[PDB]
């Protein structure tokens, strides 16, 4: 699972311990093992979300499998959760787009996991 | 809809409005408010287009329907024609990726949008 | 066929001539015509892979056609090669997302390639 979230949030205003923590809250909401976790947080980015640049985020979440209706609104929430408590982002200024990734395209360790 | 720029052209070569006026041609495009719009513009790059390091961007449009064969055009059309005139990226040197999400795969405000 | 890194190696430990060497060995590997090809890399990334913070990648790999198992298996082993000898970053710290995308949806000078 690879996360990444692109924010006008200053780098200073992303606390000790965020990347560990969306590693450890991702593992958790994924089932897969931490090991393989990828978490990519990009603050002070020039944004605008419905023509304003208060605090939002755009973000993506690759996974293979683990995507779905259901699924996707419970990493809304978790994700959203997150960002809104440690980045002060309202929910409603960001956006998560959710890619089901097949295992023959995605790349590692040389290979791919198909 | 969400709008991704990433150019090797310099920020201080990004006027006053550009953000602005992304969001407004943009609501225009696909006939949205602009208040579901959000845009991202990555200056001061690392990028080569062609094996050249000359002014080029590479973009990606990602929304929720209102993507196909003509539209798309119509969005390059414009898209290419913002960035030629403010940024001085020629057309050629320009890369938009088009990605038309399912409602379900798009989270916002702590759900997502199924 | 587009190609981006995203790397928490700092911008001084990328070579110089590493945007050229992606672009060639690209070509080569898609058998694709260098002009056609567009190369990203951003480095100094605020990023954990596996929880970790050592050397580690996200990549992408975009392109109309040329995606496949087999093709992606030979370009993970390229890529990671190349990450690994130039930018010193362990092939198992390295995803590369693999995308087949349609000519009607990637925009180009002005219009599309559909
Ligand atoms: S995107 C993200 N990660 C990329 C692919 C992850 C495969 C998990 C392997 C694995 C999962 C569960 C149990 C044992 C091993
Ligand atoms: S991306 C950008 N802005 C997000 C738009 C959210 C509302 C989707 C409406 C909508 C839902 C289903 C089909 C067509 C339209
Ligand atoms: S991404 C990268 N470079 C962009 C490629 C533009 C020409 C597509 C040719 C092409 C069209 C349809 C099927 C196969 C090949």
């Amino acid at each position: 699972p690879m996360f990444i979230v692109n924010t006008n949030v200053p780098r200073a205003s992303v606390p000790d311990g965020f990347l560990s923590e969306l590693t450890q809250q991702l593992a958790q909401a994924t089932g897969k093992p931490p090991q393989y976790i990828a978490v990519h947080v990009v603050p002070d980015q020039l944004m605008a979300f419905g023509g304003s640049s208060e605090p939002c985020a755009l973000c993506s979440l690759h996974s293979i499998g683990k995507i779905g209706g259901a699924q996707n609104r419970s990493y809304s929430k978790l994700l959203c959760g997150l960002l809104a408590e440690r980045l002060r982002i309202s929910p409603d200024r960001v956006y998560i787009n959710y890619y089901d990734m097949n295992a023959a395209n995605v790349g590692w360790n040389n290979s791919t996991f198909a």
